[PDB]
C-alpha cells in the first residue's frame, strides 16, 4: 500500500483505491493502474518533473529503501494479476529490484521529488507508474 499526497490530490493505485476515492473520482487510468481522488487536507509531496532514471524507492517487504537505475515511462507488456488480465500497462517504469503485490503504492523518489508508484514486478523486476507526466497534480 501507499499513496502521493500533493495539493488537493490523493494518487494511489487504481488496483488498491477505496470506495471513497472512487466517491471523490478525480482522474483514473486502467492502462496506467493510477487513480487520483480529491482531498479535504493540503497535500505536501512535491512531483519530480525531470527525466531522472535513477532514484530510490521504499520497498514494504524489506522495510528498506534501495537505490535504482530505472527505464523511461513505456508501454509494457504485464502478466495476469488478480487486479488485471495480461495487457500493455502504458507510463510504466522498470529496474531490476524485488517487489511483491503489497509493495505497491511505494514510492519512488529523484533529487526532484516524486516520480512514481510501485505498480507491478515478477521475475527479479520492479514496474512503477509514472506520475511525473501529470503537470495538473501541482495546480
Ligand atoms: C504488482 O504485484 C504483482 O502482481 C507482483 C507479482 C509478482 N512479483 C511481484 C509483484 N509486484
Ligand atoms: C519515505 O521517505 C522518503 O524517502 C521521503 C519522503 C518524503 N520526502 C522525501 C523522501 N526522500
Ligand atoms: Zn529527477
Amino acid at each position: 500500500s501507499g499513496a502521493i499526497y500533493v495539493g488537493n490530490y490523493r494518487v494511489v493505485n487504481r488496483h488498491l483505491a477505496t470506495h471513497n476515492d472512487w466517491a471523490n473520482l478525480v482522474w483514473e487510468d486502467s492502462s496506467r493502474d493510477l487513480l487520483v481522488s480529491s482531498t479535504t487536507a493540503q497535500g505536501c509531496d512535491t512531483i519530480a518533473r525531470c527525466d531522472c532514471q535513477t532514484g530510490v524507492y521504499y520497498c514494504s517487504s524489506r522495510r528498506k529503501h534501495y537505490p535504482v537505475s530505472f527505464s523511461k515511462p513505456s508501454l509494457i507488456f504485464v502478466e495476469a494479476s488478480e487486479y488485471y488480465p495480461a495487457r500493455y500497462q502504458s507510463h510504466l517504469m522498470l529496474a531490476v529490484g524485488h517487489s511483491e503485490p503489497g509493495d505497491c503504492g511505494g514510492i519512488l523518489r529523484c533529487q526532484h521529488g516524486v516520480v512514481g508508484i510501485v505498480s507491478t514486478g515478477g521475475n527479479g523486476l520492479v514496474g512503477f507508474a509514472d506520475v511525473r507526466d501529470l503537470l495538473w497534480l501541482d495546480e
